[PDB]
């Protein structure tokens, strides 16, 4: 439906406001049935595109878990069915909805590379569109983050960490960002550190966050002006204390960023939650200046 796509479009471009406002229209589609009518719909050839494009923009965190306990190989087959459409359009939605599907948990990463859609982000990786191309680093990103152990060896195998070469030293700072925090999560795997510092992708980092203040680049894209969940930060606090000092500074960065965002929200609480507060103070004393600093504004910034 045109009509709802375009309300939670809006909802979602809302300054501040919009994290709340998609928030509680992503849950009222789920309430009231229509999530588990899109669903439904995904697999009618007439419905299939429309009924994606609304479902790439509700798989909050609430509706991921409806998905995956309701519908997962539904929703993985519409997404892969766009990818293989000529349509631009079509391609960015399918990316789109496998980025979110590995925001879920180890078991869902499985689940969905198993059905495909680990194969359909990577075939994209070598299309040209901007915006195909940030939905493919994106979901990757997550992908490390979501994935575990268990869904490690398999991106080995696939080579994951040579499709996102390419992607870190893309010029565009959404692509190259989100490649980068993928290559800085998946350093923690030694089998992957080698290749990786073969790479030189995390030379990368210190001139992005040297040049990059974190809130206009939170501005830079409103498909991320609200910072990611509190589950997806919980991922990433580990990688404050990473074995390598860039993917330190790339994590402290990210923290800053997500700071400013969620004190302009009044959501602050969620670091204390997800056990941030003492990963960052310890940041925030290190030696390393790069990663200190960012970590001192966002302990300033939670307030
Ligand atoms: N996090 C944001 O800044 C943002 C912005 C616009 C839409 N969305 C939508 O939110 C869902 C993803 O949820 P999270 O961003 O909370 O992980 C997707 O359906 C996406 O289209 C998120
Ligand atoms: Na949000
Ligand atoms: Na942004």
């Amino acid at each position: 439906l045109e009509k709802i796509n375009e309300v939670i479009r809006r909802a979602w471009a809302v300054p501040t406001h919009g994290h709340e406002l998609g928030y509680s229209l992503c849950n009222s589609l789920r309430q009231s049935g229509g999530l588990d009518l899109l669903m439904k719909n995904c697999v009618k050839p007439d419905l299939q595109f429309s009924s994606a494009q609304l479902l790439e923009q509700c798989l909050t965190t609430e509706n991921r878990k409806h998905v995956v306990d309701n519908g997962l190989d539904k929703v993985v087959n519409v997404a892969c069915v766009c990818t293989k459409n000529s349509n631009m359009e079509h391609s960015r939605v399918g990316t789109g909805i496998l980025e979110h599907l590995f925001k879920h948990s180890e078991g869902t990463c499985s689940d969905v590379i198993r059905l495909g859609g680990l194969d359909a982000v990577l075939f994209e990786c070598r299309t040209s569109d901007l915006e195909t191309l940030r939905h493919c680093a994106s979901a990757l990103a997550n992908l490390s983050l979501y994935g575990g152990a268990e869904n490690q060896e398999e991106m080995i195998l696939r080579k994951v960490p040579m499709w996102l070469f390419p992607l870190a030293f893309h010029n565009d700072d959404n692509i190259k960002y989100y490649a980068c925090l993928a290559i800085a999560v998946l350093v923690a795997n030694k089998e992957i550190e080698a290749e990786v510092l073969k790479s030189g992708c995390l030379d990368l980092v210190e001139p992005f966050v040297t040049s990059h203040d974190p809130s206009a680049f939170a501005r830079s894209n409103l498909a991320h002006a609200h910072g990611q969940s509190k589950h997806w930060l919980k991922r990433l606090v580990p990688v404050l204390s990473s074995n390598r000092e860039e993917a330190r500074n790339l994590a402290a960065f990210h923290f800053c960023m997500e700071a400013g965002i969620k004190r302009e929200q009044g959501n602050t609480d969620i670091f204390r939650e997800i056990n941030a507060i003492e990963a960052l103070k310890n940041v925030a004393s290190c030696p390393n200046a790069i990663a200190s600093k960012f970590a001192a504004q966002a302990l300033r910034l939670i307030g």
